[PDB]
């Protein structure tokens, strides 16, 4: 059965709501395990209280570094890097989640959530997984975003887990 994961938002100092995910953990079960295994922080690390550190209306939403916290950092539970484990899913809409990378096999645990169809970056990024329920939330960080990604306001995973 494909992992159901959730992120609860805030976005300055307001809850925003919950980003619920489904993974693909049968197309890329490895790259679907990391994200799942860092939600839960079963590791010891994960993304609890990480930041989405880039958000561009209308194109998408870069989080994930639990490390550094800019973009710059992060780690995968496999190590500080692991491989493209495939490129079957696409970058098709609305919802879609993807590995962020520097360059082909170095996956971490930055990702990001399109907002609108990317065919330009199917090849480039290991897509794993896709928004099933909150829409509205990532939607909803719009309101800080800006066109060069700038962030204005903390955009914090408040809390973030397994649901069954």
């Amino acid at each position: 059965n494909l992992p159901r994961v959730f992120f609860d938002i805030r976005i300055g100092n307001g809850d925003a709501g919950r980003i619920v995910m489904e993974l693909r953990s049968d197309i890329v079960p490895r790259t679907a395990e990391n994200f799942r295994a860092l939600c839960t922080g079963e590791r010891g690390f994960g993304y609890h209280n990480c930041c989405f550190h880039r958000v561009i209306p209308q194109f998408m939403c870069q989080g994930g570094d639990f490390v550094k916290g800019d973009g710059t950092g992060g780690k995968s539970i496999y190590g500080r890097k692991f491989d493209d484990e495939n490129f079957q899913l696409r970058h098709e809409g609305f919802g879609v989640l993807s590995m962020a990378n520097s360059g082909p096999n170095t996956n971490g645990s930055q990702f990001f959530i399109c907002t609108t169809k990317c065919d330009w970056l199917d090849g480039k990024h290991v897509v794993f997984g896709r928004v099933v329920d909150g829409q509205n939330v990532v939607k909803k960080m719009e309101s800080v975003g800006s066109k060069s990604g700038k962030v204005k306001e903390p955009v914090i995973i408040s809390r973030c887990g397994e649901l069954i």
